[PDB]
């Protein structure tokens, strides 16, 4: 059986569409990419043919097809359906305890670790990590999605293949490196560096919407307050690289022991030289540590 | 919205190191399944990344339909194509002669085909180079017109079977910077296949027995050391049989495989100019 039906769209954008389908009477989640965007269809086929990418924390892989008749092309990416949607959602309709924070941030860890390490799978970067593409599961944990632009490397072989997609990450979450385009483009280290950035961010929203001492900040993007909606490339670049900005730390985390380790984290992450930056490793270390 | 992906799969047509090959329906309607081997991988993403570049549509190039890629408790790769129920030009030659009708649509039709794979067009699609031109890689349509099929090796801007590689590729003198040289080494393939053609055209009614080329001077699976010394050391080429020259299209198809097989690529004639040559024989 491979017949699949498409039930619902629980997402539209630039990349294409996501679809609620059928399979066996189990829910899937069906991406037909927009043909602006088959680079990353195809580097995502490339990354889901490493048979050890399997985890909890990486969107679970069913099938990629690329359809066609006549000059019109599909291109299909099918994947296990994550009913409580992205962690932008959800955060959106829910504050967290210690527990829920933790579980949550320390699952987003353990997914990028498993990404960044080497097995003797290579090593990969994402490259566009941000909380839309971090899908909640009913189990408390979240799973890494969207490996369009991601990077491979094995020290093993000495291979780094860092594809031909032109597509960018998303602005909002650019490092400093990504903004000012000074990042060393056959450097593998530099891609990891923009992914511990990335999560940073991440770790702020979450924390953000943890409840301490009967207080918690509403749900907000990262650079919210700094930057126009809908930022461009050049407004990030002057609030991150010209006028040095990081996310505010809500002076009420200071007085929540678990906040406060979460604070020191994030900051970690965001320092100028991505050489400075915590590891994925150190980070879930850390995490595992913290309650 | 049913999307119904069920492929049968009905009769294996083809096995072997790439994986095999299966006569498939989906809808009633034929299709060929080309499931790939662990080894053969880099062939499936090859043929994939350039249909995902430029959807080549073409009377003779194999017609895409589909790459799928599915997880099972490893990752299948099948290539889904139009199903030519002839089979190749390869087994086709074994068990039928040709008179010079068919002989001719047959490579014209080739040389169509390679000649829309090297051209670029601007707007269009890159230039393509093959890379594995013989005559197990060409299929034969229920017209008499064949296509191109396998583009695992296709390049845009695994080795080729040795039996076909140009001098260049068994010397290692190709110019691997020029893409012009890719052309060359495909025409060079495409000579070959012009005399296996060739010698099953019945004239006087004499025909020869299909054999493949270089059948006489090597062993089969040949060395590439075997290939290097017949083609670069001592530069054989394939016998034009005396009764080639008592028929006038046998004797323009020997002045036109020469043209192919020069040791300097670049003095070989282009797809585009054998399809004029073609066009003005008979
Ligand atoms: C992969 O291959 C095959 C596919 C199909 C098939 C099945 N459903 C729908 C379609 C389709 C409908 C409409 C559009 C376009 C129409 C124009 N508009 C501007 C945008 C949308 C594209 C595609 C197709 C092509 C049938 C086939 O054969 C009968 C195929 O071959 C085996
Ligand atoms: C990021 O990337 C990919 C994600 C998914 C994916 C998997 N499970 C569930 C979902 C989902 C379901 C429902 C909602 C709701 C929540 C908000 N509400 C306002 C309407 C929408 C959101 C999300 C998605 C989007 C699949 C993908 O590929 C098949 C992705 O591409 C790699
Ligand atoms: C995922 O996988 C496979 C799918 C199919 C297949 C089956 N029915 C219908 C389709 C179809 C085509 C095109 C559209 C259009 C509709 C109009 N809209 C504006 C753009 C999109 C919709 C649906 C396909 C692609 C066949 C396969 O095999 C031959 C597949 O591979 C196993
Ligand atoms: C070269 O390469 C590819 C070829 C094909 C392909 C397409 N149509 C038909 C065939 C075929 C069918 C049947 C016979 C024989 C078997 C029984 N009888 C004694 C005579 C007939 C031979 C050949 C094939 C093999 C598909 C591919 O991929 C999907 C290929 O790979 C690119």
């Amino acid at each position: 059986a491979r017949d699949i039906t498409l039930l619902e769209c629980v997402g539209k954008g630039r990349y294409g569409e996501v679809w609620r389908g059928s399979w066996q009477g189990e829910n899937v989640a069906v991406k037909i990419f927009s043909s602006r965007d088959e680079k990353s269809w195809f580097r995502e086929t490339e990354l889901y043919n490493t048979v050890m990418l399997r985890h909890e924390n990486i969107l679970g892989f069913i099938a990629s097809d690329m359809t066609s008749r006549h000059s019109s092309t599909q291109l299909w990416l099918i994947t296990h359906y994550h009913e409580m949607g992205s962690l932008y959602d959800y955060l959106q309709l829910t504050t967290l305890d210690t527990v829920s924070c933790l579980r949550i941030v320390l699952s987003i860890a353990s997914g990028l670790a498993h990404l960044h390490i080497e097995i003797f799978k290579p090593a990969i970067a994402h490259r566009d990590l941000k909380s839309k593409n971090i899908l909640v599961k009913k189990n408390g944990q979240c799973c890494i999605a969207d490996l369009g632009l991601a990077v491979m490397h094995s020290q093993s072989t000495n291979q780094l293949d860092v594809g031909n997609n032109p597509r960018v990450g998303t602005k909002r979450y650019m490092a400093p490196e990504v903004l000012d385009e000074t990042i060393q483009v056959d450097c593998f280290d530099s891609y990891k560096r923009v992914d511990i950035w990335a999560f940073g961010l991440v770790l702020w929203e979450v924390a953000r919407r943890m409840v301490s001492n009967g207080i918690v900040e509403d749900y907000k993007p990262p650079f919210y307050d700094v930057v126009p909606n809908d930022p461009s490339f050049e407004d990030m670049r002057k609030v991150v690289c010209v006028d040095q900005q990081r996310p505010n730390i809500p002076n009420r985390w200071f007085s929540d022991p678990t906040l406060t380790s979460l604070a020191k984290l994030m900051k970690e992450c965001w320092y100028q030289n991505p050489s400075a930056r915590l590891t994925a490793l150190r980070i879930k270390k850390t995490l595992t540590k913290i309650d």
